[PDB]
């Protein structure tokens, strides 16, 4: 966390987005707050000027002045609350507007052309973006406004109290106090160095203690066989003794340092203040400033006495407000990193994935109801190569049955099929993205009603454009024998978490119904028929054949061996076999 | 968290341990702090009495009084720092002493007769005790002293300022201010109810937002196949819109409440103070209290004015200090629960484990070099029964080879063998605990030198009592061919984390050497010979036979089939076979 020119450049570049134009509403609050930061100070000086008049009203034993200068305050306290309680409202609204603007900008690009997937899986620059896109934006927006509202009040306070004291005390009055405060602060900060070196040793020792305890807990059974009671007691005792012996020295040092600090920084600033404020009074020949009565010396002293304290506290506040920039640097760096990675991913670039050209070297031509693999070597984007040159073609009305060992490199073939992963050499044909439905073992279910569940890729008005009525939807559901769910929660206006309301077979049949409704050109089945009867499987396959949808089957079951044309058999080492049908089985064994 | 008589009873019962006697050192600080809590107040009143004299020294334009009452402060500020910086030292030392006492008491019982194992595994009342025994003790000790040092300063402050103001103002002076403060506090607290109902809705909505984002991230791949960009954008937008629409109403309510609060609780307390303090002055015929000069009215007013503020702040502090008991209740409850569970486990009781009598029903007789199972049905302490009645005997010079399926109920037999788990009916013989070494696949290694590693159950002086020299240890190490480790880190005075310094085979051979040195009567081998040569295995078995140590083998290997007398074969369903040796193999198949 470093404050340099780069930090300011990054911050201004980010800020250009949250304040786009000159007449946006986020500039209304920027003046509504400026008009109040300069009224709060006037209210403060008025209050300290009126308090002394009230006090001298009674110290002099006169009821008229007391009554008058008390009513002047009673009838004007309501207006002092509005300023203080309107500044805060302005600040809160400004923070919220900043948050909304930044979040909208980020989400307008985080959900563009598979970026949300590539960032999570295909890149490792950012880990767990769901927290970076939720918790960091709020904190950044809060901090960038806290800094502005904390560096701006003390500045006005000192600028007013150093020009209302150069007429009362003199030119040297405030200066001889500022110099002392600066020098004492430097001296104390230099003295207080060792505290920063013991607070790390304390943490190290505490970590050792907790580690020993956890080690004892984990391996309790092994040490319980041969009298593990004695030794471990000694070990924990030794660690605890080291910790408790360090703490005594820490406490003694804190004691001595506090004793010095009190004298230097609490009981000598007051003496300096007394001397500085007293210089005008204890000089009889002073140039005409004070040749007045007691009831004027009283006010003249106490106004200056109360203003020196408020000028001194402002320095402390403005110095303490300088620890916000070191924190803001981290948030600025993180958000700039996120923006850069989004901009990279929106283009054809990526680094730190999960020999031919890595990013992309091929071409994609879009056709209908046809897929062509002619010299298309597919490989993982990490240097490893799955198979050598591959060549085979699949037409419409045929099937591609997958048989062989566990998933292995087949997952890579699936990912590259639906764009997603890159193309390592070769030319290929494909449909336009949304005709390659891929149903996993557990179908994806969203939060919504049954209509959205069946029509998830689309919405309500989209369904209306398709001219499909509720009765047709009933017929589709009845095909997979899901007609008893309409009454399960009342119908199409029921909102429930479908993850723990439907069984696995019900979800799989729901996915089949969704596929039937959408009627895609190509689909992929990955062991999603674990719990289904033979009759339903036969019916869905027959209906799919009647409609004319090409299907891919990873089942490996004998009935599915029967009900497909082609087969792709690989041994894992890398090889593909493509031919019509063998009479008995694949001529290589299993 | 409830404050009742039970809470006080628990707290006093705990406190009886941390202050055992009457002359312990923890009662020295209890008076060293009492003597300072009553000196700090006197210092405060002296300072407010002397400040007004200094101020009237200059307001009256007289240098002598200014000098005199400034030196009276310069020469007495060093003594005011000692009191403040000695009270804190006393408090810190007292907290640390409490922590040490309580931790020693707890660890004197947490490491007694297998309790550290039963609590972790055999009981579920407490989860993860390593944190309860480290972080809760510190927090409890800090809080029980923070309460004492925070409820005791305001009490003395008010008791002094209500008896130094009943002579200056009058009997009604402080009372008419305390009544107003109480009533205004009640009114504000009643008004501020709705803030407690919106801060839960905010958290609910934020949780929903984060949950939707996490759901999007997890299922990105499935939704990337069919145009998942549009819908999910709408869903996140809807949730964010709900949140950002709630926040506006929250901010507006906060604004209005703050506006009311400022007037009621900041700009009217001052008016009440002015009236109350002014009553004595604005009455010419007052009974002789004030018939003096201006330089006495000034002090008489300002002393009372400064004391009313410090009497008013004390109420706020003492009211705010009442939120510590609600927190301390949780710590007291947790520590009492821990103490009760330790006391239960030290006896033959236990509940919520991981039909015959559950806790224990049998008897244990101690013999030497003999083990007898005559009518000993072993079962898990959860109602499940592993096997029916079991009967077989093992002598000295024989072996018990374990053959069969995976671990299954064999782990239960191991645990019950070395005491630990209970005895469900039957009578049994055993040695005295520490003659049943059980070496897992990965031997247990502690933090220490090689001498401790070989001699872990014992120490240095224990080794000296045994009359074993370093050369004998070299010979033991050379037997398992570990003679090249003495120079690996310089010898017997090297401290390293052995987990990542020795390989699996080296650790296993180290365990064999430890077993050879200890020379137990019985030992258990659980698949710890994964990486060992045939020669070393044969040598260790031959040496063990020569020494005369009975061995148990879970290996299931053919050479180990040869080199054992008896065998125990079980099919998992529950059955045990015990006989000398079959010519070919077990007459049941594998």
């Amino acid at each position: 966390a470093v404050v340099d020119k780069v930090f300011f450049s990054r911050l201004i570049q980010i800020l250009k987005i949250m304040v786009p134009r000159t007449f946006c509403k986020e500039t209304g609050y920027l003046v509504l707050i400026a008009v109040m930061l300069v009224s709060r100070t006037y209210c403060d000086v008025w209050m300290i000027q009126n308090g002394t008049l009230i006090e001298s009203g009674i110290i002099g034993r006169s009821r008229k002045d007391f009554k008058r200068y008390l009513l002047n305050f009673i009838a004007a306290m309501p207006l002092i609350s509005l300023v203080n309680n309107f500044l805060k409202y302005g600040l809160n609204e400004l923070k919220l507007c900043f948050r909304v603007r930044l979040t909208k900008y980020l989400y307008e690009e985080y959900l563009q052309a598979f970026t949300y997937y590539k960032m999570g899986n295909l890149d490792n620059r950012i880990a767990n973006p769901d927290q970076l896109l939720t918790q960091d934006v709020e904190k950044f927006c809060n901090s960038v406004v806290d800094l502005y509202s904390n560096l701006s009040k003390p500045f006005l306070d000192i600028v007013l109290y150093i020009f209302k004291l150069t007429s009362a005390i003199g030119a040297q009055g405030p200066a001889s106090m500022m110099a002392y405060l600066v020098v004492s602060g430097l001296f104390l900060t230099r003295l207080r160095r060792p505290i920063g070196k013991m607070t790390i040793t304390e943490q190290k020792y505490e970590g050792e203690y907790r580690y020993v305890n956890s080690r004892l807990i984990t391996n309790s059974e092994e040490i319980a066989f041969y009298n593990g009671n004695k030794r471990e007691k000694q070990t924990v005792h030794s660690v605890f003794r080291k910790l408790v012996e360090h703490l005594h020295n820490f406490i003694l040092f804190r004691f001595s340092m506090g004793f010095i600090d009190s004298i230097i920084a609490k009981y000598l600033a007051t003496v300096v203040g007394y001397l500085v404020v007293s210089r005008p009074f204890l000089d009889l020949s002073h140039p005409r400033h004070l040749k007045s009565t007691h009831s004027e010396l009283l006010e003249d002293y106490y106004q200056s006495g109360r203003m020196l304290l408020r000028m001194s506290q402002a320095l402390g506040r403005i110095v303490l407000a300088g620890r916000e920039m070191t924190r803001l640097a981290g948030f600025t760096a993180r958000i700039t990193e996120l923006m850069q990675v989004l901009k990279d991913l929106n283009h054809g670039k990526y680094e730190r994935t999960m020999i031919p050209l890595i990013p992309g070297a091929g071409e994609i031509i879009i056709a209908d109801n046809i897929i062509k693999f002619d010299h298309v070597p597919l490989a993982t984007p990490n240097g490893d190569v799955l198979i050598r040159d591959l060549n085979f073609e699949v037409r419409s009305g045929a099937n591609v049955l997958i048989c062989g060992p566990n998933g292995c490199g087949k997952s890579s073939l699936f990912r590259v099929l639906g764009e997603l992963w890159p193309l390592f050499g070769g030319r290929l044909t494909k449909p336009e993205r949304g005709k390659l439905f891929y149903v996993p073992q557990r179908p994806y279910m969203t939060l919504g009603t049954l209509r959205d569940q069946v029509i998830y890729p689309d919405g309500r008005e989209d369904q209306k454009r398709k001219g499909i009525s509720d009765l047709v939807l009933k017929e589709y559901l009845d095909n997979v024998q899901l007609g008893h769910i309409l009454e399960r929660e009342g119908g199409w206006d029921s909102v429930q978490d479908w993850m723990d309301v439907l069984s696995g077979g019900e979800k799989q049949r729901m996915a089949m119904a969704r596929l039937f409704y959408h009627k895609p050109q190509f689909a992929i089945l990955d062991e999603c028929t674990s719990a289904v009867s033979v009759d339903v499987e036969g019916y869905i396959y027959s209906h799919c054949r009647k409609v004319g949808i090409t299907l891919f089957t990873v089942s490996h079951r004998k009935s599915l061996w029967k009900h497909h044309e082609y087969y792709l058999h690989m041994d894992g080492r890398g090889n593909y076999e493509f031919k019509q049908i063998t009479e008995d089985t694949v001529e290589f064994g299993s």
